[PDB]
Formats: structure tokens, C-alpha cells, sequence
């Protein structure tokens, strides 16, 4: 009744509100019932409330001095807009602990979403729990005691960073996917490339939440892209003095990759060479073409192909195309060590080497033949098994270049 108390008391009231969290956060290491937490909120607010009344009316000449002494308290341990470090604090706790629990649930939301393998939910789900962490953890700042802001980040948030960390990989590979289908949708390739590359990078890397699906979703994309390139005549090259290779962006039709489709012209000439065959490889984008003809070393000829299709539908363009036959020149040869293995048919080739007069090595575009101290099978195998010496001799047939005759020792 008398003013003094009832002021004093509502003070006390006001404290008492902060202990509520303070005193369990720091005896028990736990915070309190929420609930209750509230319930002294509204009564310190009451307490407040009552205290000004009162001294509105019996305070005389203290009057201010109490209703700032009231409001001060009030301001420091309940609730104040725009609070400063120790300032509001029950208010700041509600609003830490709230933004913390919703943390929690919206983790164990996630987490519901992935056992489900419900990849829709759980996307939607990371998109709003990744806000929550970024934007507003700062609500945990405004919280008085590093002892009990410690204890709501590891209580509450590790758990939440955690789940969402661990899937990130997954809602970026259904957001490029989507990205890359809606770009070829719309007739964008470079846009839907650049979305593809990014599912190839990360999607080895989805968990097993949603790794069917999410692979499936790539797999569409992957195809839907490829749906959308023009099959293309990439590329020509000699083989020999009769053939040479066509390279294809794209796996085509076998029964268009025919003699017919296939025109070689010696350049800036007239004479034209005949096709003989074209075999394709199985392996979809590679053909050889033979010539009835042969080809001129040093010279250079050009490939008009037409007529060509898919493997599924669309038109190559007629393209043109040249390469260039140069038949190399062996200077030297040589056997690559003092030795052969001990095996009942080592191939000589792979044991010698062939070099131009520059000194660059020759990998293909001449013949070997071979003599020897011992039997050769197919012109190139020896059995050097039981034995501890045998002699060889590779000559590039059928120039002069030669390695004469080399005893070489049997050893592995």
C-alpha cells in the first residue's frame, strides 16, 4: 500500500523476471519452460503497469524520480525498444530462445523431408532455414550472457547449420537440373550448359536422401541437351596412302554413313577420288572411309560429305572438310633396351622404336620387318623362353633404315 513498497516490490517483480531464464541457464545449465518464462514477462509488465498508477496519484514530490527509477529498471531487465548490450533482457531472451526452438523444428522439419525422401519439401525447407541462419542469428547477439548465447547456439543452432550444410550439394544439383531443362525449354544452350556443368560437378557428391532421384534428374538434363545440339562433321584425317577418318559430334545413322555421302577431291584440282566402304564404329561417332584411289603424299584433299543423319533424326549439315596426307619419313631405329622378356611370343614392334631426322618418334605410318636368330610367327613374335641371348634385327620396310643385327640378352 504505501508507495515506497509498492514500488520497491515492483522492481523486485521486474529482476525476478530476468532469474527466471538467468538464474536455471546458470544453476542447471538448461534453459526454463518458455511458458513460463512468459508468465513472469506479463506480471513484471502488470507489476510496471500498477507501480506508475500508484505513483501518479501518492508519490508528491518524488513522483518523477520514481517513474524513472521504474522505467529504468523496467527498460534494463524487461523490455525496451532497440536494445543496447544488457538492456530488454527477458525480451531479448523470448525472442533468442523463439528464433533458436524455430531453428529446431524447422532442422527436424528437414530432417523429415529426407528420411521421406521428399526432395520438393526438403528444398523448401533449406531455402527458409538457410535464411533464418543467415539473416537472423543476430537476434542471438542481442542476448545478455556469453554463457547462455553459448548455450543457445550449441543447444539449438550447430544441429540446424549442420543438416543444412550437408545438403547443399543436393538442392544445387535439382536447382541446375531445372535450370538446364527450362533453358532448353526455351531454346538457350549456352544457358543450359553452363546449368549442366554445374550438375556434373557437384552430383557425385548428393547423399543418399534423394540420390536416385537427383541422378535421374541429371541424366534428363544430360539427354534433354544433347536432344537439342546439330549433329556435326568435326573432323578428317589420313590413316594411310587409301584412308582416312571422319569424327562425328554425334553417333550417326549407319545406314547414311555410306560411299555415296562421301566426296574427296584432290584441293583446288579436279580429281576426285572414289570411296570403297565406310565402317563405322559401334562406338557411334568415328567412321574409316577407303579409297578405291591413292592418296599423293604432301598433298592436301578436300571432304564434302551430305546427305548424313542422326542416330536419331536430324540432318548433319553438308559440311567440307580437308586434311592433309603426309606419309612420314624414318631416319633412325632403334631396339628400346638390352633386353627382351622371357615369354614363349614377345611381339618385336613393341621393342622398337623409329625416329625421323629431327629425332621425333614415328608412332604410326610404316611397316617393320624382322629377322632373327630365332622362329617368327606372323613376322613379329619370338618364344625367348629357356633361353638367355637371342639376335634380332628390325628393318623399316623397306627402306634402309635398320638396326643391323642385336644380340639381346632374356631377362625380366
Amino acid at each position: 500500500t504505501d508507495v515506497a513498497t509498492v514500488v520497491s516490490q515492483a522492481k523486485a517483480q521486474m529482476k525476478e523476471a530476468y532469474y527466471t531464464y538467468s538464474h536455471t541457464v546458470t544453476e542447471t545449465g538448461q534453459f526454463p519452460d518458455i511458458k513460463d518464462v512468459y508468465a513472469a514477462y506479463n506480471k513484471a509488465k502488470q507489476a510496471y503497469a500498477n507501480a506508475v498508477a500508484v505513483v501518479n496519484k501518492a508519490g508528491g514530490a518524488k513522483k518523477d524520480a520514481y517513474l524513472a527509477d521504474l522505467q529504468a529498471i523496467y527498460e534494463t531487465y524487461v523490455f525496451k525498444a532497440n536494445p543496447k548490450s544488457g538492456e530488454a533482457r527477458v525480451a531479448t531472451y523470448i525472442d533468442a530462445y523463439n528464433y533458436a526452438t524455430k531453428l529446431d523444428k524447422m532442422r527436424q522439419e528437414l530432417k523429415a523431408a529426407v528420411d521421406a525422401k521428399d526432395l520438393k519439401k526438403a528444398e523448401e525447407l533449406y531455402h527458409k532455414i538457410s535464411y533464418e541462419l543467415k539473416t537472423r542469428t543476430v537476434i542471438l547477439d542481442r542476448v545478455y550472457g556469453q554463457s547462455t548465447r553459448e548455450l543457445l547456439r550449441s543447444t539449438f543452432k550447430a544441429d540446424a547449420q549442420a543438416l543444412r550444410d550437408r545438403l547443399i550439394y543436393d538442392i544445387t544439383v535439382a536447382m541446375k537440373a531445372r535450370e538446364a531443362q527450362d533453358a532448353v525449354k526455351a531454346g538457350n544452350l549456352d544457358k543450359a550448359k553452363a546449368a549442366l556443368d554445374q550438375v556434373n560437378q557437384y552430383v557425385s557428391k548428393v547423399t543418399d536422401a534423394f540420390k536416385a532421384e537427383l541422378q535421374k534428374a541429371a541424366q534428363d538434363a544430360k539427354a534433354a541437351y544433347e536432344a537439342a545440339l546439330t549433329p556435326k562433321v568435326e573432323s578428317v584425317s589420313a590413316i594411310d596412302s587409301t584412308s582416312f577418318k571422319v569424327t562425328f559430334t554425334k553417333p550417326v545413322d549407319k545406314a547414311t554413313a555410306i560411299p555415296k555421302n562421301f566426296s574427296i577431291t584432290l584441293k583446288g584440282t579436279e580429281t576426285k577420288l572414289y570411296p570403297k566402304s565406310v565402317e563405322v564404329s559401334e562406338s557411334g561417332l568415328t567412321a574409316t572411309v577407303t579409297l578405291y584411289d591413292t592418296l599423293v603424299d604432301g598433298k592436301t584433299y578436300t571432304v564434302v560429305t551430305s546427305g548424313l543423319k542422326d542416330t536419331a533424326g536430324k540432318e548433319f549439315e553438308t559440311s567440307t572438310n580437308e586434311f592433309t596426307y603426309n606419309k612420314p619419313v624414318p631416319a633412325s631405329i632403334t631396339f628400346n633396351f638390352n633386353k627382351l622378356p622371357e615369354d614363349s611370343a614377345v611381339d618385336l614392334t613393341k621393342y622398337v622404336t623409329v625416329k625421323d631426322a629431327a629425332g621425333n618418334v614415328i608412332k604410326s605410318g610404316f611397316e617393320l620387318e624382322f629377322t632373327s636368330s630365332e622362329k617368327l610367327t606372323q613376322g613379329k613374335f619370338i618364344n625367348t623362353t629357356g633361353k638367355k641371348s637371342v639376335i634380332v634385327n628390325a628393318t623399316v620396310k623397306g627402306t634402309n633404315v635398320t638396326t643391323g643385327n642385336v644380340i639381346l640378352a632374356v631377362e625380366d
